[PDB]
């Protein structure tokens, strides 16, 4: 292709087939049930470049074979009608910005943009235009994409647009009707006292306004922005309040400021952490040192609601990925560490499984369904968690649609705008928490990405590039690293409102004033106005302020580690804002900065209380046995594993409790436990308390009940002093809506001034979305979805020790199940599980029963934690004690025998109430002191014993001499698992989704098993350390890895001094690999995995002449040792023209579920000359996975045949029984004969998928039997490199 475009040149070049077997037959299946007769369809993927310059032939060949990846499908000849889908032109796609690195890194910058599209192949005949546009409609989004029927028709994707103008507005010349036709015109949505600020404020600067000056004040006073409802004067029942409902979140703060370092001054909150070794590569050396100093905690917890409505990918990706900016933008610098996912939506209504409790009440065209939200959304928030290398460690999910009898009558109560929440913790060191200040004459600079026209349904389509933040967080890390030389002054994030909010604010919180040019800022397409430039909501960017002389600091910093940035102004004396355009030779800014910050009446909210009545339960259809059955299958109690198998749960190698649970692997997990480094028994925990269908019977209740789950939920962990929890307190409401307002003002008042004081928990942070419904036309009437008052509490806290945290995994050893009942009796049935699953809303529900009692459970649980006298715990939340009781049951494998004749003669209600509380597990011989330590608490009119657990298979709870439920715990663990079995059917692949579900269904699964062929005590890496002599090994990483640190720690514990080597200190020719003799490439996403995943890193060594020597001399040298884990394992097979003794090694292809899997999968060391693997042969131990490409794939059966004869296999993927298995997910990608790991010949390079870095600790394993050390058996691998060396 060299087809006219301007002074460039447009190339199609051709790629491998888009879509694998499943989703042709999907789509087929989909064509014929819309009456298209489609009889065969083919996918294929097309590459456009856009070139600058010309291309020779030694240069288009290093084109055409970047463009070669990805399975290895059977392409066909074209045949048919051709529908080609690329993105809406004006919009570059992330792939087309990471593809475009890899051409630049490469040597080939002729090259200007890369983008990709899908050639659809349609062998239909006979369709009317009409039945066309309904072919193409399936294979696009409306909201994203675009269709065209010419390969030669992407050239207007690639459009040279000249720079807009800047527009102004004539108040001088039209009067205040210029403005009113403006806030119409630009979409300004401002209210009468903001448009008559507006009219004074430009009269007395006597000019007329610039539409660029209109809109940013318009992202400066929008409600959210100012939070103006939070801040507002209130009148309930025609009587005046003393506080706002920000003021009384703020009393949690001034009757506890224990612990908390900094609150409401950042966009994040900081306490108190523990005094652990922050490991880190040194700026001078290179060299990764463990630096002994405090390790203080932050905390931050956001909401994307509307954007995930339009587009669920994009709405979920940047939910986090804005979050993620928030986190490292908190003081002068911190570091991410876990984070917790979190959904409220609609009805799912999946085909071929509808519940009885579902019922459609339509839904806006506009917007998409629960379903598209809870398939597209979880994958976008993980896409970014994973591509930047945070591990998403908890979370909820809520499912509400129904027409309820509340506050306003009978309505529609739901959430079609759903609740999308992203938050988690991080690390800052003691003297980055508080914000420096900022100089005359600092330079004001933008971290991170070319900015595009994103914020401005079409304006609610975000944009995730997470390999950008990747890059960006390495530049915020590497300045926290050089302790009081950090560069950084002040840092902010980029989000709403984009630079037109965070520059004026990072000035502002200085007391400065500003001077910007416009041609400073990078852009990424060239057509846009000034008020585009500067208005748009352009993710992965960060603003802050650098002194002038640390200027060519903070420029080495940045172009190593190849993150964006460009110096855009100087801080001023004079508090005034201005922007300057070098091309127009005018001043598009021009305003002092209070006139932006500008003030007008303050909000004053006279509302009146309602209150729902709401009948007792209509018990007719009711039976205990279905209510089980129902139960069991709504989607807020059941399985999550769609949602948890999809995000990362090992990175960083500090996650000590992950959703998975026992050797069984279920997703019970009552908080999430994170370890303070890589070198302690200190750390982080994280919990969700959230009650949401309760706002709809009684406002106050539901609030306390989130504060409540959050805190039992969060209790199993040694923390110690309750004053140690921090709370995080996202508000959802419909702020207009009868009774809302009124149950707001109660909610907060609830928790602001009544129980967090009462029980000593602040709330250093919060956000609020306050417009949670929907309005569109059905038939001729108007209907309303309007979501109940949503309160998602997050607890965090310190942990004392790691090691001593309680799962809900039972043990058969001679127990006792006890039932802390904080419900007090009460029983209530009103707004829980069961009511909504009998489409119903109750009575009376659940509250925080006595105050002193929940304090005193907690502080009970703390003494059972520290004393060890717990088994195993699990909280009453969805479903009541009933799923309790089976969650407890799946993760033991085994049998319950308990009698609920103590808790009233009511047995429905004493199984499903979802009062506070839940069941300990105790030694029998313990069980008369934990009753005696829980009175002394004053607890003794709550503890029930309800039974034991036993080995089996029997679920009975029984009421004396008579039998109230008895079934098989298996047939309620595939109850239980149904939905997320139908979730990944229409997610991933059937054949996968179906060989989880019925692996569950076998009785006989041991669980993952250990055996040991060596002794995992035996450091024989010992003699070696003692002598002094620490060998060095290259820890190399690409633009994009994430898991190097914890690499470079399990190096260090072996005995070597791990030195960070990025590919840029080997390009730019600063470091090289003559003075090692040991090598490993890291994990992560590099490129984002784009061109296929470990091939532009791969390729950026082998197009390079002088890098690409120095790792062939490397290789080729006879004392050299070289370890590829994950990414750099799909690296390093991708060099082996490099590496000796490599012909027979396979590629690392698409998993065969289409899916990423962050599994806990069982592997076997097998027979192969591997040096690392010495005297681990035979071993069965569980390994931690984390891939989407890990698939070995080999060219034919001759090839795999032989690479089995040559014995290079290291690792083989078994089932818990012990064979060598093929299928999903006790071998997760699909590799034949379950290859994960080969090596070579001489057996000195060995590459692997899992990561036995992320789990080199006890600590750091998922699950391991009771009595292993501090090591795993994964840090023989270290060892075995240490003896090898010498
Ligand atoms: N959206 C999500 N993302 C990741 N994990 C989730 C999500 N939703 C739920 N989980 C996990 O599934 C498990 C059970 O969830 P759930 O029963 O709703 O929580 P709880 O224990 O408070 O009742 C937990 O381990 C939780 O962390
Ligand atoms: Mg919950
Ligand atoms: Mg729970
Ligand atoms: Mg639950």
């Amino acid at each position: 292709g060299l087809v006219p475009r301007g002074s460039h040149m447009m190339e199609i070049l051709r790629g491998s087939p888009a879509l694998s077997a499943f989703r042709i037959n999907k789509l087929l299946a989909r064509f014929q049930a819309a009456n298209l007769q489609v009889h065969n369809i083919y996918a294929e993927y097309v590459h456009f470049a856009d070139l600058n310059a010309p291309l020779n032939d030694s240069e288009q060949a290093q084109l055409t074979r970047l463009l070669q990846y990805g399975p290895a499908l059977s392409s066909h000849t074209p045949a048919g009608k051709l529908l080609l889908v690329t993105p809406r032109p004006g919009t570059i796609s992330p792939w087309s910005s990471k593809a475009t690195d890899i051409a630049h890194n490469c040597g080939l910058q002729q090259v200007d943009r890369l983008e990709r599209g899908v050639a659809y192949y349609i062998e239909a005949s006979t369709l009317t235009a009409e039945q066309w546009r309904q072919v193409a409609a399936e294979l696009h989004d409306r909201m994203m994409e675009t269709v065209f029927s010419s390969l030669t028709d992407a050239e207007k994707l690639f459009i040279h647009h000249q720079p807009a103008p800047v527009s102004s507005v004539d108040l001088l010349g039209e009067g205040r009707q210029a403005l009113i036709d403006a806030n119409l015109r630009l979409g300004l949505a401002l209210a009468e006292d903001e448009i008559d600020y507006l009219q004074e404020a430009f009269t007395k600067l006597g000019r007329n306004p610039n539409d660029i000056e209109l809109y940013m004040f318009a992202q400066a006073n929008s409600e959210h922005c100012r939070h103006k409802i939070f801040n507002a004067d209130w009148i309930i029942d025609g009587k005046p309040q003393p506080k706002s409902l920000f003021k009384m979140i703020k009393n949690t703060f001034e009757t506890t400021p224990d612990y908390v370092l900094s609150a409401y001054k950042d966009n994040a909150a900081v306490m108190e952490g523990s005094a652990v070794g922050r490991y880190f590569a040194d700026h001078n050396t290179g060299r990764y040192d463990f630096h002994q100093e405090p390790a203080h905690i932050l905390m931050k917890v956001e909401t994307h609601n509307h954007p995930t409505a339009i587009s669920p990918w994009p709405g979920a990706a940047t939910g986090s990925g804005g979050e993620i900016r928030d986190e490292g933008a908190t003081g002068r610098g911190a570091k991410p560490k876990a984070g917790l996912v979190g959904f409220s939506v609609s009805n799912l209504r999946i085909p071929g499984f509808e519940q009885p409790w579902e019922e459609d009440f339509g839904k806006p065209e506009r917007i998409v369904t629960a379903l598209d939200i809870m398939t597209e959304g979880p994958l976008g928030g993980a896409a970014f968690n994973n591509e930047f290398g945070r591990p998403a460690l908890t979370g909820y999910f809520r499912t509400y649609e129904e027409k309820v009898n509340s506050h306003n009558g009978e309505e529609l109560r739901g959430y079609h705008k759903p609740i999308m929440l992203a938050g988690g913790i991080g690390n800052i060191r003691a003297d980055h928490v508080q914000k420096g200040e900022i100089v005359v004459g600092a330079k004001l600079i933008v971290l991170g990405g070319p900015a595009m026209n994103i914020g401005l349904d079409f304006a609610s389509v975000q944009r995730d590039n997470p390999e950008m933040e990747r890059r960006c967080q390495e530049v915020i890390d590497r300045c926290w690293q050089l302790g009081d030389a950090n560069p950084i002054l002040f840092i902010h994030d980029v989000g709403a409102g984009g630079l037109s909010n965070a520059m004026p604010e990072l000035v502002s919180d200085g007391g400065r004033g500003g001077k910007f040019e416009l041609r400073d800022i990078l852009s990424d397409e060239p057509g846009m106005s000034p008020l585009e430039i500067w208005c748009n909501e352009s993710q992965e960017r960060y603003v802050l302020a650098v002194a002038a002389d640390q200027l060519p600091l903070f420029d080495e910093l940045c172009k190593r580690e190849r993150a964006p940035y460009a110096v855009i102004g100087d801080a001023t004396e004079e508090q005034h804002l201005s922007l300057h355009d070098n091309h127009f030779d005018n001043q598009p800014i021009d305003l002092p900065l209070d006139v932006l910050l500008g003030k007008t009446p303050k909000m004053t909210r006279d509302v009146q209380t309602l209150k729902a009545k709401g009948d007792a339960l209509n018990r007719a259809d009711i039976t205990i046995a279905d209510a089980v059955k129902r139960v069991l299958h709504l989607p807020t109690v059941a399985e999550k594993t769609f949602l948890v198998t999809i995000g990362d749960r090992t990175v960083t190698g500090m996650v000590a409790r992950d959703q998975m649970v026992g050797p069984w692997q279920v997703p019970v997990a009552d908080c999430a436990v994170t370890t303070a480094s890589l070198d302690s028994y200190y750390g982080e925990a994280m919990s969700i308390g959230e009650r949401a269908p309760v706002a709809l019977l009684d406002f106050a209740a539901s609030a306390r009940l989130a504060v409540g789950e959050a805190l039992t939920n969060i209790a199993a962990t040694q923390i110690g002093d309750i004053k140690r929890i921090k709370l995080s307190a996202n508000w959802m409401a419909a702020a207009g809506h009868p009774g809302e307002d009124a149950g707001l003002y109660d909610a907060v008042k609830a928790v602001g001034e009544e129980l967090c004081p009462q029980l000593g928990l602040t709330i250093p942070v919060g956000k609020d979305s306050m417009s949670m419904k929907t309005r569109w036309q059905e038939g001729n009437e108007q209907r309303e979805m309007t979501s109940p008052l949503s309160l998602v509490i997050s607890a965090f806290a310190r942990v004392e020790d790691v090691r001593h945290t309680l799962t809900p995994q039972l043990s058969t050893e001679d127990n006792a199940l006890l039932l802390i009942d904080l419900g007090k009796g009460h029983n209530a049935l009103g707004a829980t599980a069961l009511a909504q699953v009998y489409r119903q809303l109750g009575d009376k529900p659940a509250d925080v029963r006595d105050v002193a009692q929940l304090k005193g459970f907690y502080d009970a649980m703390q003494a059972l934690v520290a004393a060890r006298k717990l088994l195993a715990w699990h909280d009453r939340s969805d479903g009541g004690l009933l799923v309790t009781l089976a969650e407890m049951a799946f993760a033991g494998h085994c049998g319950v025998q308990v009698d609920i004749a103590a808790l009233g003669d009511d047995h429905l209600a004493a199984l499903f109430n979802e009062e506070l509380g839940g069941v300990i597990q105790v030694r029998a011989e313990d069980r008369d002191a934990v009753e005696a330590l829980l009175a002394q608490y004053g607890l003794a009119d709550c503890v029930h014993y309800l039974g034991q657990a036993l080995a089996g298979d029997r679920f009975v709870i029984t009421a004396n001499d008579q039998t109230v439920f008895s079934e098989s715990r298996t047939t309620l663990r595939v109850w239980w698992a149904e939905t997320t079995w139908q979730m990944q059917r229409l997610r991933d692949n059937p054949q996968c989704a179906d060989q989880e579900h019925e692996a569950k269904a076998n009785d006989t699964d041991p669980g993952l098993n250990v055996k040991l062929s060596f002794d995992i005590n035996e450091d024989i890496a010992a003699p070696y350390i003692a002598t002094g002599a620490r060998p060095k090994v290259a820890v190399l990483r690409e633009q994009g890895v994430n898991s190097h640190v914890e690499m470079a720690a399990a190096f260090h514990r072996a005995g070597f001094d791990a030195i960070d080597v990025h590919m840029s200190d080997l390009l730019g020719g600063r470091i090289g690999l003559g003075n090692f003799h040991a090598l490993v490439a890291c994990g992560g996403f590099s490129y984002g995995d784009v061109l296929g995943a470990g091939e532009g890193w791969a390729k950026s060594i082998l197009f390079n002449h002088r890098v690409r020597d120095e790792f062939e001399t490397f290789f080729h040298r006879p004392q050299t040792l070289a370890l590829g884990v994950c990414n750099g394992c799909q690296m390093m097979s991708n060099l082996r023209e490099l590496i000796p003794g490599s012909e027979l090694w396979p590629r690392f292809v698409r998993n065969h579920s289409d899916r990423f899997e962050a599994r806990f999968s069982l592997v076997e060391v097998t027979q192969s000359p591997s040096l690392l693997l010495q005297g681990m042969v035979g071993s069965q131990m569980p390994i931690a996975v984390s891939h989407g490409e890990g698939r070995v794939e080999v060219r034919d059966d001759a090839h795999l045949a032989a690479l089995e004869s040559k014995g290079l296999v290291a690792l083989r993927y078994v089932d818990n029984f012990g064979k060598v298995t093929e299928t999903y997910p006790a071998n997760p990608n699909g590799s034949p004969n379950g290859i994960t790991a080969v090596t070579t010949e001489n057996g000195r390079v060995t590459i692997m998928m899992p990561h036995p870095e992320r789990v080199f600790r006890t600590v750091a394993n998922s699950w391991h039997p009771e009595n292993w050390g501090e090591d795993s058996p994964w840090m023989r691998i270290f060892r075995n490199a240490r003896k090898q060396l010498g």
